[PDB]
């Protein structure tokens, strides 16, 4: 319909804009016939322990985008306060109001902005991981650590 038309012609101007001008350390690009099961990547931002990592993460786009938000997880595991091992992400930009603040003058590239951001200032008063989110708090040189040493084990080919 109309709605399908209009999300569609809406996925292929986002996918044409992070093919020729995305942001710094982020891409996000079609791999399959499907538009909406899409792959990213975030480089290691500078001076956090994911330094000379590279993450790839799933997106998904439901049915519904943009009224509903992007499906988005790392396939990368990291070790942070609000991504668990699964790669499922904490992160309001991801979930709806009013406990979220998904909406849809947002887009993928923004919301993976977010994620890295998220990388570089945690939120450990929100964990989604208890012990790693109190290691941040009160050990922050192991956190630094055990963090970096992640990165080495799964992020670094």
């Amino acid at each position: 319909g109309p709605g399908s038309m209009q999300r569609a012609s809406r996925l292929k101007r986002e996918l044409h804009m992070l093919a020729t001008e995305p942001p710094p350390g982020i891409t996000c690009w079609q791999d399959k016939d499907q538009m909406d099961d899409l792959r990213a990547q975030i480089l290691g931002g500078a001076n956090t322990p994911y330094e000379k990592g590279v993450f790839k993460l799933r997106v998904i786009i439901p049915e519904r985008y943009p009224f509903e938000p992007p499906q988005i997880r790392f396939l990368t595991p990291i070790y942070h306060p609000n991504i668990d091992s699964a790669g499922r992400i904490c992160l309001d930009v991801l979930k709806l109001p009013p406990k979220g603040a998904w909406r849809p003058s947002l887009n993928i590239a923004t919301v993976l902005t977010s994620i890295q951001l998220l990388m570089s200032e945690p939120n450990p008063d929100d964990p989604l991981m208890a012990d790693i989110s109190s290691e941040f708090k009160y050990n922050k040189p192991a956190f630094l650590k055990n963090a970096r040493q992640w990165t080495e084990k799964h992020a670094r080919q």
